[PDB]
C-alpha cells in the first residue's frame, strides 16, 4: 500500500444506490492517478447500507475497476462474526484487500481487539488494513496490540491511523513494523514525513489529481512542493470536516454536479451557514 | 417511568441464547421489586446478537414478564431505517416501551439526531426512552434537542442519561419536558437528588433488592438511608466498570452460579488481575 | 466546616484594593447567613494581587469579620516555599483556616502533591481545606493521596472538590477521611446528597440568602425544597461560568451597583453577547 | 527570524542555590554543539520555583556567558499581566535578544484577555516575542485567530512555540498567521517542520544537542529520510523526557550523566524507581551512561 486511496462515497438516487454514478465516480478517480479505492467505508455510509447493498457496491467497485487499481473493501463490524462474513465475502467477490475498523461503541479491551482482528485475519488470505479512529469508535487501537497482530499474521499489512496524536504514528513506525496510512487528509503531509506511505482520503474524492501530486511529492521527499499543495487545499480540507464526514463531501459533489445525491438518516443536509462556507471554498478553487 | 430498571444480560449456552436462563433471571429480578426490565440493550450485548436473536430475546422477555412489570425493549441503531423497524417490532411484539440510543459512530448533528428520533416517534405509539452515552457513541444529545423532541412528540417520555456532567441532567429537569433516568449506577443517588426518577441499571442484575431500596429511599427523600446503601455497594458499582460493561456483570453472575455463560467477541474474559478484584468485592458482600 | 463559604471577590477602585467596598461586601454576606468567608482565592483574583495586596486583603477580612464567622485564607501556590510562607502568614494574622490549591501548571506527581501539602500542613496548626480543580490546574488530586494526607496530618480537614466527576466525591466520602465541600455551585445539591457538608461558593456572592437556604435544606435532607431553589438559581449558576470566574460574578456585582469595580488583566470585561445573557438572568431574579 | 534548535535550559541547583558555574558549563556545552540559541528560565528552568531575584540573576548569567554567540530568549511570562510586563522590560534591559511569553495559566483568560495581555507585553518592549502555547499545562488554548490579530498589530510578535499536539493548529498558523512556528514538542518537531515550522524549543536538546541540531537541519533542508533516522534513534529518549512531568526526567538524566543539574524544587521531586530504571536503560542504549 502506497499513495492515495479515496474512500469513495456511495451515491444515491431515487432512494437506491446509484450504480451508474458510482462507475462514473470510480473512473474519474482512476483517470486522476489514485492507487486504489476504498469501497463502503464510513465515507461510503456503511452504517446506512443494507447487508445486500454493501455487497452489491463492493461487487460493482470490483467489476468497474477490473484490476486497474487496488480495490479495498470495507469489512469492519463491532460484531466479530459479522466482520468475518464481510471479510470472506470481500475475498470471494475479488477485492484486493479489506479495511477493518476497530469495533465501535461496544468498547472492547485490547485483548478483545487482538482476538477480533485475529479471527478476521485467519478468515481470509487478503491483506488487511486495520482502521483506528478513536474519535468515532471510543476505543484506541494501541501500537503494542498492532505489533502482536502484525507478528502473528502476515496478511495484517497496514493501519489507517486517524488518531490525531502523531506520536502514535511514531510508535507504529518504530515498534510495529507496519505500513501507516494517514486516516486524516490534513495530517497526511506530516504523517508521510514521519514514515507514512499514503492516505485513505475523503478530499481525494473532489481533488484526486492534486491530492495525488501532493502525496507523491511527500513520498519523494519534496516537502516544499508538497506544502504548496497542502496549503492550497487547506481550506477545502477543513471544510471536509465542517460537519461530520461524509456530509461535506457529498454536499460538495452535489454542488459540483457530480454523482452523490442524498444522505441517509441519521445523516442529513448541512446548515446554510456551513453550505455558504463550503460554497466559497469550492469557488476559490475554481471548482464551482 | 419510575424506579429500578435492570438492563438485563443475554445469557448464552452452547453459542445460543439461554432462554431458560433468561427466564430464571427475569423472575429473580421481578421477585426483588424492579419496576421493569430493559431487554437487549448494550448490557444485553445487542451488538453481537443476530436480528433473529434480538427479536427472540424481546419476545421471550414479554412472554415471561406477562404484564407484571414494564418491558422496555432495546430498538436503537445508527441507521434510522433500522431503528424504525426495531421499534415497530417492539410494539408489535407487546413491549411496553422502547429504549432508543443516539446513533453511535457515524456522529449525526443535533438536527440529524432530531430527525432520527422523530422518525422513530412517528413509527410507533409506545413511550420512548432516549439513551445518551457520549463516552460510547461519540455524540452528545443536547438538552435543547430533547426539549424540541418532547415538544413535538408526546411519546418521547424519558431520557436514560449517562453523560457524567450532571449540569446536563439539571438542564433536562429545568427545561422540564421529560423524566430523567440515571444511566450510571454510581450517579443514581445524586441524579435522583437532582430530580431524576429512576435508573436503568447494570448493578441491579446482581443486587436487585438492595438497589430497589436505595432508589426508593432517594425517591422518598431519605438520603441518609439512600447513602448507606450507596456506600455499601460503592465498591461493587466500581467493579461493574472495571472493564467494559457487560464484561464484569456477566463475570460476576457466572461467579455467583447464575445464568450468564460466555461473552461474544470482540468482548472477552476479564484479566486475571481484574477477576481477583471482582471476586473479592463479591466475597465482602457474601454474594459468593 | 459546614454550610456556605463565599469565595469573595477583591473589589478595586482607581487601580487599588477597595477596602471600604470589601468591608461592605463582607458585612452584607454575614447579614445574609453565610458560614464564613474565603478570602483571596481564585474568585478574589489572587493571581493578580501583589504579595503585599494579598496579605492586606486577608488582614482586612480578619479585622472586619472580627471573629463573627470563620475566616478561610487563600494561601497556596505552585511553589511550596511560597505556600508555606502564605500559610504561616494566614496563621499569624489571625485567620481560622487556610484554603490551599493543588499546584497549577507545573504538574507535580501525586507524590509531589503529598510532599507539598505535607510541608504546608507542618508549617501551621490551622485546619486546611485542600483545593482540587483539575480543569484549571492540569492536575487531579487523587482520593488516595487525600486519604494519605489526612491520616498523617490531623489539620488536613477538608477538600474543596471542583472535579465534576462525582465518583471522585463518592470515593472521598467512602474513605471518610475528610469533609467534602462542593467546589461547584451547580453540583452543590448532588454533592451534599452524597454526604458533602457544604460549598465554597461563587454565586453566594450574589444571592447569599437564597443559597444559604438551599444548602441548609439540603443538609437537613429536604431535597424537595433544596431542588426548588437550585432550579430557581440554575440560570444564574450557569451565568456564573459563562466566562471564566470571576469575570461573571464581578460583572453581575457591577450591574447590581455593589462594590466590585474592574478586573485585572489578563481577566477583562465580558463579551457584549455574554453581558446581555447575564443581565437578563439578573432581571429575571429582580436583582436589577 | 527564529530558526533551528533552542534548548530550554534547566536551572541547576547546588546546596539549595542556583549553580552558576554549572549553568555556565551547560551553556558552553550546548553552544559547542551547534544550538541556535538558549531559552532561559522557562518551565524546564523551573521558573515557578525561582524567586524574582533568582529569575533575574539567572537571565543575567545566561546573557553574560552567552555573550552574543547565540540568541538568548528570556522566559518572562506570567498569569499576571503587570508581572509579565515587568519581566519583559527586565529581559530587554539586561541584554536578552528575545522574550518567551507563555499564555497565562490557571486563571483561564478568554481569547480577548489573551490578546490584551500579549498586547501589553508587546507595547512594553522592542524585543521580538515568542508566544508559548501549551494547553495541557495552562488550561487555555491560544487560537490562531488571536495570534493573527496580535501579529497584525505588533511587529515584535515574531514566533509561536506551539505545544498543542493538534497539528492542524500548526497548519492554521502557517496558513494565516505570518508568524514563525517553533515546535513546542520534541517528538513533533519533525512533522512540525514538514508543515513549515522553522525549529524547536527543546527539552531533549539539553541531553543530545548535537544530534537534535543535525536532525533539525536535515528537516529544515528537506531531507526527511535523514531527519527520520535521527528522530527514531532518539524516540525512546524523547518519550523518556516526559515519563514524568518535565523537567523531572531531563534533570534526572543530566544527573545520571554527571552533568550539572542537582535537585528539583518542590512540588517537583525525584522520579519513581520504576521510571528511573526506564530512563537509565534508554541512556545506556544510546551510550550516554
Amino acid at each position: 500500500f502506497k499513495g492515495v486511496y479515496p474512500a469513495i462515497i456511495t451515491p444515491f438516487k431515487n432512494k437506491e444506490v446509484d450504480f451508474d454514478g458510482l462507475e462514473e465516480n470510480i473512473n474519474f478517480l482512476i483517470e486522476n492517478g489514485v492507487s486504489g479505492i476504498v469501497a463502503v467505508g464510513t465515507t461510503g455510509e456503511s452504517p446506512t447500507l443494507s447487508h445486500e447493498e454493501h455487497k452489491k457496491v463492493i461487487e460493482k467497485v470490483v467489476d468497474v475497476v477490473n484490476g486497474r487499481v487496488q480495490v479495498i473493501a470495507g469489512a469492519g463490524s463491532n460484531c466479530t462474526e459479522e466482520a468475518i462474513e464481510l471479510s470472506v465475502f470481500a475475498e470471494d467477490v475479488g477485492a484486493d484487500a479489506v479495511l477493518s475498523i476497530t469495533p465501535y461503541y461496544n468498547k472492547p479491551t485490547q485483548e478483545g481487539l487482538r482476538k477480533h482482528f485475529g479471527k478476521v485475519a485467519e478468515s481470509i488470505n487478503l491483506p488487511i488494513v486495520l482502521y483506528n479512529v478513536p474519535s468515532r469508535t471510543a476505543v484506541n487501537l494501541e501500537p503494542k496490540t498492532v505489533k502482536l497482530l502484525a507478528e502473528e499474521y502476515s496478511n495484517i499489512s497496514a493501519v489507517k491511523e486517524a488518531n490525531p496524536n502523531l506520536s502514535q504514528v511514531s510508535e507504529l513506525i518504530h515498534d510495529a513494523k507496519i505500513t501507516v496510512l494517514s486516516g486524516n487528509d490534513e495530517l497526511t503531509l506530516p504523517i508521510i514525513a514521519l514514515g507514512g506511505k499514503g492516505v485513505i482520503s475523503v478530499v481525494a474524492n473532489i481533488v484526486p489529481k492534486e491530492f495525488v501530486e501532493m502525496v507523491n511529492y511527500a513520498l519523494e521527499g519534496d516537502f516544499e512542493k508538497a506544502r504548496e499543495i497542502h496549503y492550497k487545499l487547506f481550506p477545502l480540507m477543513k471544510a471536509m470536516f465542517i460537519e461530520t464526514n461524509p456530509i461535506p463531501v457529498k454536499t460538495a459533489l452535489n454542488m459540483m454536479g457530480r454523482p452523490a445525491g442524498e444522505l441517509r438518516l441519521p445523516l442529513c443536509e448541512m446548515s446554510e451557514e456551513h453550505k455558504k462556507i463550503l460554497e466559497n471554498v469550492l469557488k476559490d478553487l475554481g471548482l464551482i
